[PDB]
């Protein structure tokens, strides 16, 4: 599992000005993780909800 984070945190670094993988993109994340689209998509609410959360 620390591959499979380490994938999505990958990504979402590259692209912090729209951090919002394409349906495409959510796919291959999918592939890369072993996670399914529905927990590649949850993972990354969840991370932009917490870059945004208060001090
Ligand atoms: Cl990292």
């Amino acid at each position: 599992p620390k591959v499979a984070t380490n994938i999505m945190r990958a990504w979402l670094f590259q692209h912090l000005t729209h951090p919002y993988p394409s349906e495409e993109q959510k796919k291959q994340l999918a592939q890369d993780t072993g996670l399914t689209i529905l927990q590649v998509n949850n993972w990354f609410i969840n991370a932009r909800r917490r870059i945004v959360q208060p001090m």
